[PDB]
């Protein structure tokens, strides 16, 4: 019902999600201001998993200054038993919002796409490749999309649909082009209401369809135009032929209108 971080006291209202050892809570400080606290239990954690939480917290701190499209971290407490992270509170995650919302506005979709690109470009500049991008990694904070995690530490829950073909074939990798494919799948969902390989239920057959070059991804005609070109450029199976993020930021879809 109550917890202490550094010196400040916070009162728990409700739980948002869990990730094995991790937990996210909606809190309030002494001045009745809303915040989000991530609690990580380290009692069962090993030397490899401990260093992965140490690495993601360090990058979250450094990248605060570099972009406003990355979640805000205010303070943290790290001991041998736990981790407490005082972060900003979002309205909803992108996945929970996408499932509830039927039709999406084209001006809202265009705005969200630019936000995702800005956030993923920042981590790439610092040599980070997420490699597990999905809508749940993005948070809606006052009509703006912010990136929650960097994929260094372990994931959380409140799918193989966003996996690039090169990851499956690698059984010396990978490149920032892998995140471009995953981002493309999120945009394809915001455009057609389904992921490029959602139709296949059998996971063995679905994985074969992603790597198969003869398998043609469906691109139905829509009033937009530059949007259809982005989708075809992001969803290219060859990463060397796939579009880059600096190129995407200069594309007519992102710059014109
Ligand atoms: C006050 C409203 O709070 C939320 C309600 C919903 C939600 N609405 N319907 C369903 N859900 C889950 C979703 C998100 C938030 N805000 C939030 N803020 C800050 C957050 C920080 C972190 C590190 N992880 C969150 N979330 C984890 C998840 C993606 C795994 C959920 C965070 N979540």
């Amino acid at each position: 019902q109550s917890m202490s971080v550094k010196g400040r006291i916070y009162s728990i209202l409700k739980q948002i999600g869990s990730g094995g050892s991790s937990k996210v809570f909606q809190v309030l400080n002494e001045k009745k201001q809303i915040y989000a606290i991530k609690y990580v239990n380290l009692e069962e954690a090993d030397n490899q998993t401990l260093d992965s939480y140490r690495n993601e917290i360090a990058y979250l701190n450094k990248l605060q200054q570099h972009s406003d499209k990355i979640i805000r971290l205010y303070d943290y407490e790290i001991t041998d038993q736990y981790i407490y992270m005082v972060m900003e509170c979002g309205n909803i995650d992108l996945n929970s919002w996408l499932k509830k919302k039927k039709s999406i506005d084209p001006w809202e979709r265009k705005s969200y796409w630019k936000n995702m690109l800005e956030a993923v470009h920042t981590i790439h500049q610092h040599g980070i490749v997420h490699s597990d991008l999905k809508p749940a990694n993005f948070l809606i904070v006052d009509g703006m999309l912010k990136l929650i995690d960097f994929g260094i530490a372990n994931q959380m829950q409140p799918t193989v649909n966003y996996m690039p073909p090169e990851a499956i074939k690698d059984m010396s990798k990978i490149s920032p082009k892998s995140d471009v494919w995953s981002l493309g799948c999120i945009l394809y969902y915001m455009t057609y209401g389904k992921t490029p390989f959602q139709q296949i239920i059998n996971q063995i057959s679905k994985l074969h369809a992603i790597i198969d070059p003869n398998h043609e991804i469906e691109f139905p005609d829509i009033p937009e135009k530059d949007l259809q070109d982005v989708l075809k450029c992001c969803l290219k199976r060859d990463p060397k032929q796939r579009i880059s993020i600096p190129e995407l930021l200069a594309h007519p879809y992102v710059q014109i209108q």
